[PDB]
């Protein structure tokens, strides 16, 4: 009953894995109906988990969905290619011409880009909180607000939602509003964003729950009220995963948790040595005092993972940003997260300030995003300390 | 230079071999830069072949994705989960509120309900055509038609459209319409579309390029007017396939072609055959006199595929169609097709007309598709045979 | 019906689960749900019941059905390459004061097992040549424990009278088993074990494959021989993962209409390079006049597109590096059977160090060729761009 | 510093090509670009240039290059299973009238292996007590070719002290090649090589793919006897293939966060039944009391989540199955090392079977558990609710 014995056993009913540890991979797009009672029993059941077409899923599709649906609390899980195909999928199967999207500005920027440029032209507004807001969120709902987008921690900057105050606000005022999170830090199970009024948990599978920077997927984890026009609407977009990709990231969830502590002890040891160094301006890891939102973190999470960022004292030129970056031993420059392997990348306020729409920064030195995977948290931080020698 | 070369060989660059025959399988996510110059360098180039981030592909994708522009005559080639997933997510990147979509009312039917359920509501109208218009188009055109969207030949009833006639009729008074087909049935290759004055061309890579029934992928190979916007809006949409299914489509262009020449040699025979049982009221393969279109099929294809379908004298009750279908020894009831396999659906008149928006149907009796796949002609004419008797 | 069987071999319901293709379980361990059902798989192991991963999953079953179906045979015991099938196989079969008499065309690798391995296991190998027929009964010892054919041969390409040898042995020395490499027939084009051979070998990396990716051996084998090559094989550990299992049956879809290209394009190839004043000999199965071509006429019902031919010269390195470095479409690879054409060749001082106990009959170099699935005119003008570099 | 080992193993630019993880190169034919360059590649087939699939592509030269790094030897060769590399690994260094040494604990197939296989090639096979130490003097002939280990034992789990053992085989029979099947340890709690151990076989299989879903055989040699396996292994046609090489290297990268779950989670199962009235003994390495703890404690940098222990009574075929049928989380199966918990059965008559040269010291049921990752108070739970089942 314990998170780990979940994990292990999650989607793994010997209906899927059929005398095997792990689930089958049935490879498919034609599934064979073996007469026409059969046929019209599959038809029926076309959404319902039994086999009809390759494009609904196989056993293995199946498997992984039980699976999600298990350790998120939800009535359905939605597949998607990658997270920001969930993103833009997920928001397009409950929008129509007219509505607005409440979204927080520390979104991820392909999901604002989404709103800005997709939904804009379709009749569909966009407009952007910060993500500290609480209970004062009223202020900026409309009658045709339809969707509130949350993101917790925000993306790169790592501000915390207090959600409680976020839900019990929009409830307040648009009660049928469709409430979503990209719940992807958390891997879906450091913060249980149904049991919070959310209507649809979001994730990048592509980061913690495949866990090793080799699979792209996207899950919508729906409540009842939701799971089936989400279901349903993705569908009519061709909305799928690859079966050997939806077997790769349940064999993922096997080991999240021993992944996930680790993560998280490491990067919270990274992060208080981080507080200390002279050269440093301020940590963003929302386990750490003085972090915004870490309140809420700590009230409504139950663990951190391994992603945060931190502000040195400097705005770092070119030069010395080339200098540093470019002469890690451990750290590599990548894109993604949620991986066994340690990623850096810099932001400068201004490229921060241009993807905070209706907000205002709180920083002024380079912005460094750390990625903690499962190397020895020692030879990470000399790493790290070697790197704050090459800008003195 | 004869296709079967090109098919062998498309896509094969050293850069993506590696000193293997076929292309490496680049699984990943993150992209590593080893400098701050060189990350400057692929962003720059980041949808132009140069690594970048997985979403955007991998040296896995960059080959499938030559082979394809290679094969069809394209600037570019963009990825999708599934043949549905292309088709929807194509017409999306073109359109607004207040646009027109003007589509054959032969069109596969998920593609003519994403029109009906998504566009909708999105303040985008669609109508549609009689397969066989021809210039007689110009009569359904609007002033906010963008897309004309067009499948030779038609799903299940297979009617082949007069695609010169249709184009100049349109390029007459709606000179930037994006003209797109569904070029599925032909792989891309025995009907070149980009050369016939079609923007883009879309397959279900999932049917014949595959070839074995075991991955879904969507392909639109586009001219240079139309691939950056298909490109670039389907991206905002997180479109893409993973790298194993698109090492999995490169692999079955090589068998492309004596495959192909197998389903056509074949498929021809058993409708030859067909045609002159007293059992049959009409055969509609596009190779074969009589059948709607088949005269713009001679002129404009360069061959046949195994997919056709051909209309019983009677029309079925439910009992006499279960006594068919049901005992068939190699023709198996799936959707999809394009396999090494022979298939058999069958679609009653009501079932069909529902199906023809602003258009009538030309038969009464059950019209059963058949898929030729690759055993041999008379064990399948045989199957086919005893089928008859069971329902004389 | 070939066409046929292949689309279907293997296929059952119980293999495919509601899809077309057989269902692909990756495993190690096999989960008994009780004491009962263990005891169960425990004495089905080697039938078909889920056991253990290193016995098969479901995805090795149904190849295992496919290859017993498609050479008629009582089982398929299966090696992670055509080699480990050949040194495997042997070894199976053979104690210290055996004999092994093979073809002195094997394939190198088959040949270096027997001189490097099996000899200092006191088991002793000789050879003969490939066109001995009858009059092998020369070369057998009372402790000839293994016969071993390769039909065509390696490179040189010629085909053995398997009736006659096979006579020759049961009438001599009826204890001994007799195996055979049968790749470039892809078990299909000589149905070995309707002839009397006990094992049919091959590797699966070539035509059942047919896209050069996967490695992977098969062992077909009569009810005589099954259990021995099954049981010993298995205390060796041999086995294929499950991935390439699905794949190999995956190959076998299209191998009708692979081997039917192979065989048009091949022959039309080696008619013209017989034709060709640079070329000395063509050695092709299915032509007229090659060695043992009226063999393969009455005892197969097909070719591939794997032959050689002999130039009138033997290059020198420069002309050598002319006429291989600059192909437009073969390339330089060892293997063969995949969609590709590819090129190799060999010094006649190269072959006369691999045929033992024989005489090479040739002084030119040798070409072989693998007719792939390009366009064949293609590969006819790419191989006469060849010949202008070497006049 | 294992943890950052671990990670980056094996992951050299050549490898990765961009990417976090090696490529997947599936290929049998490689392409050579010119004569040259066929003739450069021919030269290095062994030393990791691209050849043939056979020998490997980047995806196999990356595992080599990591296990070689972790294992601290000069090449790894790569093998189907455990069972193959076992073995392939023995066979690759024996002849007609060695002698083979092997612990009495050894898993059951490395044992058939000696018996039934070596035994017809001339090969005699002799066994020895765990424990024995410097006393295996004893038990060496002038023909012991291989001295076989394995640390902690099958089933019994009875650990070496492998300084003794290997001093005195080199002071007797210097020319002997000490083997240890070293799967247990996952070839990282316990650094074989630097023992003086020549060769460091691994069920890869178990702990390095870590998921129970591939299966492979590695054996990391010194430089010593690199050479002699890979070359005789290849005469077998010993490989893997590409993706579970991949998927293997894939594993390496959370085997540090796993095995200290599995040592963690293990060894408080192993105290908790040690304390329990229905059980005799606990054979757990880690457990202070268990058979060679000492040399554990000595030798190894940490512990494993596979161990055994016996019940009070030796069940009956009835609570046999009301014990092992009606478990929630332990799941009945052969291998282990992967993320789930498992249980096996064996009876002391069983084990009285297996162990040449040896007498059984227990009278109850064994039972043998692997540990995996579910929360230990779960799997706590579990075997107290089979407990009562048994009383
Ligand atoms: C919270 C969160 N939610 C969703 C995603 C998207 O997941 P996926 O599986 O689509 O990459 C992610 C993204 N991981 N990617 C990055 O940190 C890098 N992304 C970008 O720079 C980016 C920003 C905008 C557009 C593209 C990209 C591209 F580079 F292409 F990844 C995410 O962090
Ligand atoms: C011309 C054409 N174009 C695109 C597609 C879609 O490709 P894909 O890769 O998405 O299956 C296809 C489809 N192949 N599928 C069928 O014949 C069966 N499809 C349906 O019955 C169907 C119709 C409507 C909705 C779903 C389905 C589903 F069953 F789910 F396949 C097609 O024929
Ligand atoms: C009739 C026949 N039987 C078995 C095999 C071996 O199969 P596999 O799947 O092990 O490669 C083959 C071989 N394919 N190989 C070649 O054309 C060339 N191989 C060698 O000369 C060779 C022999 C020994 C070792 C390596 C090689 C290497 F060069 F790498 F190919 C074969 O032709
Ligand atoms: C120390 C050690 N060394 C090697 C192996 C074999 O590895 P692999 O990858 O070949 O399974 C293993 C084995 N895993 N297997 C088991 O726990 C049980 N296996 C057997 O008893 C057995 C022995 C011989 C043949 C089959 C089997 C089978 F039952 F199928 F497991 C091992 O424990």
């Amino acid at each position: 009953k314990k998170l780990d014995t979940q994990l292990v056993n999650a989607g793994r009913s010997k209906k899927y894995t059929l005398g095997a540890v792990n689930s089958v991979i049935q490879r498919a797009s034609s599934l064979v109906f073996d007469s026409v009672e059969a046929k019209k029993h599959a038809t029926r059941n076309r959404a319902n988990g039994e086999l009809f077409y390759g494009r609904r899923g196989t056993l293995t599709h199946f498997s992984l969905q039980q699976a999600m649906c298990e350790l998120e609390g939800g009535a359905g899980c939605v597949l998607f290619p990658c997270g920001a195909a969930a993103v833009a999928n997920s928001i397009l199967a409950f929008i129509e011409q007219g509505d607005h999207v409440l979204m927080t500005n520390t979104a991820y920027e392909p999901s604002q880009d989404f709103c800005s440029k997709i939904l804009s032209k379709l009749g569909v507004t966009t407009s952007w909180f910060d993500p500290l807001i609480g209970a004062d969120i009223v202020k900026h709902l409309q009658p045709n607000t339809k969707i509130v987008f949350l993101e917790s921690p925000g993306s790169i900057t790592m501000e915390v939602h207090d959600v409680p105050a976020i839900v019990a606000a929009v409830r307040s005022v648009v009660p049928d509003a469709i409430i979503m999170i990209d719940n992807t830090w958390a891997a879906g199970v450091l913060f249980k964003a149904l049991d919070f009024g959310i209507d649809v948990s979001i994730q990048a599978a592509t980061k913690y729950l495949v866990g090793h920077s080799d699979a792209m997927i996207g899950t919508a984890v729906c409540n009842a009220r939701c799971w089936e026009q989400l279901r349903e609407n993705a569908y009519l977009m061709g909305q799928m995963v690859d079966a050997d990709t939806a077997y790769i990231t349940s064999r993922g969830l096997r080991t999240l948790g021993v992944r996930l502590r680790q993560h998280h002890e490491s990067s919270l040891k990274v992060a208080e040595w981080l507080a200390e160094h002279p050269q440093v301006a301020r940590v963003n890891h929302p386990a750490l005092p003085g972090s915004k939102g870490h309140e809420f973190w700590k009230r409504d999470f139950t663990g951190s993972s391994g992603l945060f960022s931190f502000v040195l004292k400097k705005k770092l030129n070119n030069e010395e940003l080339a200098n540093y970056l470019d002469n890690f031993s451990l750290f590599s420059m990548a894109y993604s997260w949620g991986g066994y392997e340690s990623l850096i990348l810099a932001n400068q306020p201004e490229h921060i300030a241009a993807i905070r729409p209706q907000g205002e920064i709180d920083f002024s030195g380079t912005l460094i995003r750390l990625h903690i995977g499962l190397e020895d948290v020692d030879d990470l931080i000399a790493d790290l300390d070697a790197g704050f020698a090459r800008i003195v």
